[PDB]
């Protein structure tokens, strides 16, 4: 029958290690580590892509409408974050390479670099990084590197529906947003307004003091910020500046899911939202762990790929790269439990 | 002798007071929040204990007897193993949702991490330079002392200045290097001006001194030479464990920073753009602590800038080769 | 106004470090590491017990009947396993202590040992480690050397309903089992009998002779599932823990995990197995460290790393009865 | 005409190596992809470990280890190996996100392949120094050849052993470590006994007498070479008597500059034994959850077989662990 090595196509996987330093005369030992590490990173990128595309597809073909599929969705998104955790740890292996030893074979790498990784870009795009999110240096050089089939795939990963878009769509349909029905946004606006009013009255009742004038201008801030939730115009504007990415209505669904997460239909949807955030944090921690290491390897030296090196990479560690940055920023609009619109028997049984 | 007593659990496990409970309605997750901070502080105390012992080994002259290097490197390596665990330990508090956090957050004000003594002592003792309003009494004293007593950076500095091979009438490392790099650049020409400007700027002692004042550089010129010496000649028996040490010093900076960052990533989910109870902008202020401003041993990182081809490095004659044996 | 140090009762937490080597006249540096390491473990044991008891109570008081509470239940159990992961990794810190240095203060410890950790014992008990299944130490019972208040506390933790019993009871009410309802078990036996017969008929059509014994073993194993007396017997030998009906609920939740009412239940079951693996991995890392430090004792430890201490063995063993997807009784 | 990332790493090979048997045989099962990637990633890291380990064997085999400027390279690489194994132990957490139920949906397509047929895992076991008694029909052709070479060539065990046998300080007319250690331990015991002969008759004194006699037998058994030879023949010890002395010398005097890095080396070798068994163990915990008591595709009983690989039988460097049986109070260590 079938055999381990053949099953895993190790004729390919373990015959894929060519040390350029060797190829050009003086074999440097640690180059082998350098090569295996990147390869393992790339096997796992492939796997993440496999999970990610499968989940995207579940949204794109409508299967997500059937809630029996949510366990699968969340399991696979959570798997993506478990893999990234491993990927963030994996840097510790390459760190057993001194900059001194790296330097003995680095010259045989130029002009290649990780910038040319097709899979990393597919992953960035499929999650939903937009070109106008990318660092100046990055949004005019990332795609200018690939051709033929590879260019085709990069193109498709920007042209096809991203995780962000697909989640946005499904978030807009979140039960309870319907004005006819539960009218979440209206109640919420009502309760926050009533809530802030009571608060102001409590503060005014206070014995005129140093601490009081503090509470007032502090209250005025919280009122300014909370009420601005309901300013759809401010949202379009923030959208246009790219400080925000989700539609206004999707954002309402997300917050619906936050406040009412313990309702049975919202439990797994809430886990999904948590996973999306986790994936963003891990993606950024990857970038950040990447930066720390490149610093020790290159110092101030420019990259083999022609970027500034340590300084360019440090600018990718930034919320401009957080695809689901909104999901984090909903914590700005957290209110006291009591203000959350109460839930009646019939929308509970729903 | 009994486990509980030995460990003084009568104290350790009776130190958990949920404010939410003290003010009427106990919120479950406050307990997690308390336990996590306590574990962190226990580990801060342990790091302080390793760190002070290493500082003392430099300051009392024992680091001069090289048989103590195994002790030094191990203890420094231990600090980094603890920090590594401390970085991972945020994963526990991340099982608290922002919502649930938001249920007891009100009872915390105005306490915050800003008032953690040990974290401050740790930063000063390593050597973060100031260029405290939260502390007073015996705590304000300790803090002053930790700013005033010699830091890990100063002690390591002194020691690095005494590195074998730097003396000009001896192996004269620094003079040869300048000769070799210069021939090397010239040779390459006949076979650039950017790295040439960059390489040669290493030999500008006064440029160095300038950046020292602005603190964009941190080690003395001499200490910098010693570090470079240990990097290049790291396989020489006397340089092996010292080189491990330099590596650890850099390990500790990355871990410190990874800590600040993991902290930031979690505070971002907890607060969004809410101000911190301690009065910082929150997310944004902590974001600014993730910069080489706080990287005490930047120089060791930045020495990677000046790496050269092996051939250029001043070959070591048997005089000094033998000098560098145990 | 509230201050960090006071809030955290740091006046206690950070004043709880007495090096016995120092108290006896020669401070040995690494005893500090030894003391801090244990205090952190115990701090996390207290947290685990805190989560663990709130969850037992959610079960014991009936709240778990309201399925809105499952997210909270599963989050806390998952959180227990996240702490346990850190605790497993935490041995790496103590592994920076050499056996030679450990040897310089070991004498000052005696007769204290980990055997005396009140919290480690409460944890074992509250999850559901059975006493009559405990490997005896020094020909005696784990509770013997505890006394007074602590002894009572352990008694209570032995007698009070454990996680295992609480989950068991909830598993017995799993929707689907009822004979006059979806009749899960009845249908399962029928579908397994049909599957096997179809399987047998195909094999008729040396490498053939393998499948025959291979089938015969599987036939015997699968059909043994519907033998309740064999179950009851293995129960009493402590080789199974869950009642027969509870088992049915667990297999119900495995097979139909994607059904929305079963999604978070399935996560919980997975968490319970997680907690079992993490406890065992904790005991193993312990063992591996002792070996290097010290060279019963190390023997008793190595003997705890076994399915004797695996409170939810039944959940692992269900994997034995996995069947092809299309044998699973369909849902109307 | 320009080195490119994908060419350099030959991803034309690495990322075209994923063929789901379930897909090949008519119904694709999503999670098989994970099973495959997980295994390929382990094998890339096995290859990397082989690479490090062979280079270190060669520094011993060709004598470069005699020149102590190379010890930093030796320890760094051995340490690198345990860093890789730490990651490989952690990597199970990824496969653990596959439920047994989903695994069950494609398991049938794997028979009769198994990890028993992992060439590299066996090469690894062998080059470290796992003995064939302390335990390959699954192999053929060139692979079977490599396997045999890995059995006959010097293992890291034998190479480390020879080097231990040359540890400075052992020589009888020199520092005479062994003779001094035996003399000092004998005096130390005699004295401590006298101290016990002083104590007033009690149940306590009797417990110290009984304790003493137990220590005394263990410590003095160290200077019994014939006992060591017997145990060696049973395979309960692996190192020669002299290598044993050399390791103890390095333990006791580890802070002496010439012994600092060697000490680090001995620690790494123990690390690597520890991590291998942790690997074997996390593998066991996972396989349990997938199979229960079902027999493996490779033909073993599965969960139950793998459990028996988790034992100091497979610890190549047991002697290094067990030397801590013979720790003595610092006063007794012969001075310099
Ligand atoms: C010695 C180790 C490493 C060095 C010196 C290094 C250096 C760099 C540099 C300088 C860049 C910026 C582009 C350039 O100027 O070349 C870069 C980008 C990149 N590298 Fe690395 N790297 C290392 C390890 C790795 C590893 C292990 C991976 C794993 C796949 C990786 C993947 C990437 C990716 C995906 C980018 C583009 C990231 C972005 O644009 O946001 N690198 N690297
Ligand atoms: C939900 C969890 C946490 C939140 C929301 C949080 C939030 C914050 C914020 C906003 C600050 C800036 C000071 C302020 O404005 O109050 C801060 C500082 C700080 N926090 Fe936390 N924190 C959390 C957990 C922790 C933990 C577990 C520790 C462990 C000891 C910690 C230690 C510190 C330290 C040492 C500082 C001073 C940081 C510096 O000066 O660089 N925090 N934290
Ligand atoms: C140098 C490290 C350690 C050594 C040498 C050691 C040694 C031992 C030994 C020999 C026993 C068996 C009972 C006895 O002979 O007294 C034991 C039991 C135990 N130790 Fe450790 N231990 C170490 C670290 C730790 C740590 C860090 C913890 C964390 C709380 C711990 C907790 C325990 C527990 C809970 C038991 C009882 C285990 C059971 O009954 O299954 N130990 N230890
Ligand atoms: C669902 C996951 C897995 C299952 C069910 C499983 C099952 C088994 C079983 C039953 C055996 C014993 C031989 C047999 O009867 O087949 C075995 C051996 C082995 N497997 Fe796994 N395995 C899994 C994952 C892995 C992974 C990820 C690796 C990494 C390369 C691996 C590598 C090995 C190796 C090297 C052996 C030989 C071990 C020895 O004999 O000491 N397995 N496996
Ligand atoms: N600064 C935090 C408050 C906080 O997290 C905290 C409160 C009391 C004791 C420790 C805390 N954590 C500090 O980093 C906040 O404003 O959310
Ligand atoms: N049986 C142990 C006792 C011990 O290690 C110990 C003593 C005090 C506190 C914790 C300890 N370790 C427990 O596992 C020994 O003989 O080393
Ligand atoms: N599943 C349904 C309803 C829905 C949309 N978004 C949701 C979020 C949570 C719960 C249910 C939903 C749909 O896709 O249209
Ligand atoms: N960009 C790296 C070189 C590099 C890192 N990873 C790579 C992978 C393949 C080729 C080159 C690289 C540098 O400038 O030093
Ligand atoms: N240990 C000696 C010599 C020394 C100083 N700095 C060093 C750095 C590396 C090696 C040796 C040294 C001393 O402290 O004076
Ligand atoms: N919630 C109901 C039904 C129930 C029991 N066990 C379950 C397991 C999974 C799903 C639902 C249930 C109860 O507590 O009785
Ligand atoms: N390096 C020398 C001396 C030596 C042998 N074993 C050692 C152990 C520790 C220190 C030195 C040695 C050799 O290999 O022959
Ligand atoms: N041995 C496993 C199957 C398996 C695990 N890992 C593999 C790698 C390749 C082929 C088969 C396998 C079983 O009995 O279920």
């Amino acid at each position: 029958g079938l055999i381990y090595g053949n099953y895993l196509h190790l004729e390919k996987v373990l015959n894929a290690q060519e040390l350029q330093s060797e190829t050009k005369g003086n074999k440097i030992h640690d180059e082998h580590l350098f090569i295996i590490t990147h390869q393992a990173y790339e096997l796992w990128f492939k796997q993440i892509l496999w999970e990610l595309d499968s989940v995207r597809e579940i949204f794109q073909n409508g299967h997500v409408r059937d809630e029996r599929n949510m366990l699968k969705v969340v399991s696979r998104m959570h798997r993506v974050s478990v893999i990234l955790k491993l990927l963030v740890q994996q840097f510790s292996i390459l760190e057993t390479m001194t900059a001194l030893d790296f330097n003995d074979f680095r010259e045989y790498l130029s002009p290649a670099s990780g910038f040319q990784s097709l899979q990393f870009r597919l992953l960035e795009n499929k999650i939903g990084v937009l070109q106008n999110m990318r660092v100046p240096y990055n949004r005019r050089h990332y795609r200018d590197n690939f051709k033929g089939e590879e260019n085709e795939l990069l193109l498709k990963s920007e042209q096809e529906k991203t995780l962000l878009e697909l989640v946005e769509a499904w978030l807009e349909r979140t039960p309870g947003l319907e004005p006819h029905g539960f009218n979440f946004w209206g109640k919420l606006e009502k309760n926050i307004t009533r809530g802030l009013e009571e608060e102001f009255i409590r503060i005014q009742a206070k014995e005129e003091s140093e601490e009081k004038e503090e509470q007032v201008a502090e209250f005025q801030k919280q009122k300014e910020v909370l009420l601005s939730l309901f300013d759809e115009k401010r949202h379009e504007h923030l959208l246009s500046k790219g400080e925000r990415r989700l539609s206004y209505r999707a954002l309402q669904g997300a917050l619906m899911i936050y406040f009412y997460r313990e309702e049975p239909r919202f439990q797994v949807p809430f886990q999904l939202l948590t996973s999306l955030m986790d994936i963003d944090s891990l993606m950024t921690k990857w970038r950040y762990n990447h930066v720390c290491m490149v610093h020790r390897m290159l110092g101030s030296k420019a990259g083999t790929g022609g970027s500034s090196g340590y300084h360019y990479l440090r600018s990718t560690v930034s919320d401009r790269y957080k695809v689901f940055v909104d999901l984090f920023n909903l914590s700005t609009y957290l209110i006291p439990r009591h203000w959350i619109p109460k839930m009646n028997p019939t929308i509970h049984k729903f």
